[PDB]
């Protein structure tokens, strides 16, 4: 008896997961002749290569454990097994006598390089791979193949491909195994029948002291139930504006499905065809950009032109980057880093990220235009560091693509236009209620000077309860000052790259 496999990295989900679903149905069309041993690989490997934040650990804890208790739900379980991936497969493929391996593809050079060695061991051994790609809608390699070999670098562009294109089919949950017996224990499982159960929180969180409140679990069930949740509202839904929703509303202002899709616990596929259905049904409706399905095309927009580029997360030899001489500032990037800048509406945003692990879009655009190019002048790759440890959400290719978007690096190039530390949070919440909840040794502030705190002359700040410089920090910049001269920093940064 022969077992197949299906391994879990990225499509953390029973639904619309083509690869589990041929693994389930080959042992079903052919009971008494295949074990099935769904996989997730708690590989070392990663560590060295990306920051785990505490809040990320729990939600992918608990998503663990959905998708062992959705596994079991057909007759199955997750087996979550320790260990390099380059040591582990040579033996379980032995051990197991493995016939057919599947998985979902993705872009990330990690997953690539990983994935081409696995590749390689599966055809010395005679097991039988296979491959599907659902983690996007659609394949950037086909994407980049109908644009004549280049990755479209305008959203438009982008559009006018993967209209042409066929969407693709989206499965269901697969039918449960008839018939399985439980596989047999083999070399590790016999000296420890615990040594593939799913990790406890103990396990995967060492600084436990970081966890943030549990507003988001992780799971493929909760995916879909906050995403029935959001489809609720089908006019809010159908007349979805992006650039109207609100960064610093004390409940989120958009979806918050970001950390389901970016482990798969939710389909991108199935959200994009439940928002078709939506949309057929509301004559009056957003489009692309600023709709909903637009919102999931900008997903799709950067795992394109990420797909093209190994070096999309960095600077140096990244085709699409203008090479810009960010400076080297240590105490500002801490100071940014723990939300100690002295501008409220900043300090708020960074507090929120590092407290839940979700910010709005438009927030993650008011502190990352601060920290590039509109006051501190550090790389967008300090930015994308500190948010790869914090964010759910976190996400190679997003991460980097609205970084260097941000940053005036690439897709984006109006640099003169610059957010204000001070103005922009007052559009959508003049009173401060964001600052007064993420900065509370602000909260006696009015909101005549919440947002300046420096312009309370020093008898109030003793009567609020919060002295600057005690209390709370001096602004780190002067953003009237700093924000001009970084204009021109990038003005003379994008004629040298012009001339080359
Ligand atoms: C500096 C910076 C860093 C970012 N890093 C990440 C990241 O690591 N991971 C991440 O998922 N998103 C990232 N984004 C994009 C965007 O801000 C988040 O996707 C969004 O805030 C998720 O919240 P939501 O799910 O409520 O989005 P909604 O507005 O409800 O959108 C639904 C989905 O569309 C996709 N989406 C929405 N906006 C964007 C966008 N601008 N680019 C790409 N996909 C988008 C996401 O999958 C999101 O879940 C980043 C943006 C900036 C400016």
């Amino acid at each position: 008896r022969s077992t197949l496999v299906h391994w879990f990295r990225k499509g953390l989900r029973l639904h619309d997961n083509p690869a589990l679903s041929h693994i389930f149905t080959a042992a079903n069309a052919a009971p008494g002749r295949y074990f099935v041993r769904p996989i997730f690989i708690l590989d070392p490997g990663i560590l060295d290569w990306m920051q785990v934040g505490a809040n990320r650990w729990r939600f992918l804890q608990q998503t663990l454990e959905d998708l062992d208790n959705q596994l079991r739900k057909l007759n199955s379980r997750l087996f979550v097994v320790r260990g390099k991936p380059a040591e582990v497969f040579p033996r379980i493929f032995k051990s197991w006598r493995v016939e057919m391996l599947t998985f979902e593809t993705d872009i990330e050079p990690y997953s690539v390089t990983r994935d081409a060695a696995v590749q390689k061991l599966a055809k010395a051994e005679g097991v039988r791979v296979e491959t599907h790609c659902s983690h996007t809608i659609y394949n950037p390699e086909l994407v980049i193949a109908k644009n004549l070999g280049k990755a479209p670098i305008t959203y438009q562009k982008f559009l006018g491909i993967v209209e042409q294109l066929k969407v693709p089919k989206v499965l269901g949950v697969p039918e449960k195994l008839k018939n399985m017996p439980t596989p047999p224990k083999d070399e590790v499982e016999q000296k420890d029948s615990a040594a593939y159960d799913c990790p406890t929180m103990k396990q995967l969180v060492k600084r436990p002291e970081e966890l943030g409140p549990n507003k988001f679990p992780g799971g493929e069930t909760e995916a879909l139930r906050r995403m029935e949740e959001s489809l609720k509202d089908e006019i809010w839904v159908a007349r979805f504006e992006k650039p109207n929703t609100a960064p610093n509303s004390l409940e989120p202002s958009t979806t918050v499905l970001s950390p389901y899709l970016k482990f798969g616990c939710l389909s991108a596929r199935l959200f994009n065809q439940k928002l078709k259905e939506i949309i057929k049904r509301q004559p009056k409706h957003s489009q692309p950009p600023v709709s909903l399905i637009g919102q999931l095309m900008w997903r799709e927009f950067y795992y394109t032109v990420a797909a093209a580029e190994p070096n999309f997360d960095r600077m140096l030899g990244n085709v699409y980057c203008m090479q810009i001489p960010w400076q080297e500032h240590p105490d500002h990037l801490e100071a940014w880093t723990h939300g100690r800048t002295g501008y409220p509406f900043i300090d708020a945003i960074m507090r929120q990220l590092r407290q839940e692990g979700w910010i709005h879009h438009l927030a993650r655009h008011a502190v990352a235009c601060f920290l590039t190019r509109g006051d501190l002048w550090i790389s967008w790759e300090e930015g994308q560091r500190v948010f790869e440890q914090l964010l759910l959400d976190q996400d190679w290719a997003l991460n980097a693509g609205n970084w260097m978007w941000l940053s005036a690096s690439a897709f984006f190039h109006q640099y003169f236009r610059v957010y204000s530390p001070v103005a922009f949070g007052k559009k959508t919440d003049p009173q401060g209620h964001y600052i007064r909840k993420y900065v509370p040794e602000l909260s006696k502030y009015p909101a005549g000077c919440i947002y300046e705190p420096w312009k309370a002359s020093l008898v109030d700040q003793r009567a609020y309860g919060c002295v600057l410089g005690t209390d709370y920090p001096h602004r780190i910049v002067k953003h009237e000052v700093v924000h001009k001269e970084n204009i021109k920093r990038m003005g003379a940064a994008y004629k040298v790259n012009r001339e080359v």
